């Protein structure tokens, strides 16, 4: 299954929408650039299962997305550890533009 997360709410709020997503192995999360760009998607090393920097760096899309409809996807395959992956947008960090993917297992 694919879950679409908007970067910037339709309401014009600096939020990921939905901010919290629960996922099963094999699912994809697709971020779509929506309102009030730019946005990016950063996972800190201590905010993914096992605190793996190698994992968090692979998943982080640090490059800025400016155009509506730009997208980035992660397929959380069985290669991914179960647990929480907490992320944020650097440009809007002070606005609380944060999210969390929970991979069940
Ligand atoms: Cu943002
Ligand atoms: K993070
Ligand atoms: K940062
Ligand atoms: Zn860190």
């Amino acid at each position: 299954e694919t879950f679409t997360v908007k970067m910037g709410a339709d309401s014009g709020l600096l939020q990921f929408e939905p901010a919290n997503v629960t996922v099963h192995p094999g699912d994809t999360v697709k971020w779509v650039n929506n309102k009030l760009p730019p946005h990016n998607i950063l996972f800190d090393d201590k905010q993914v299962p096992g605190a793996s920097k190698e994992l968090a760096d692979k998943l982080s899309h640090s490059q800025l997305m400016f155009s509506p409809g730009e997208s980035y996807e992660i397929t959380f395959s069985s290669d991914f550890p179960a647990g929480t992956y907490t992320y944020y947008c650097a440009p809007h960090r002070g606005a609380g533009m944060v999210g969390k993917i929970t991979v069940e297992g």
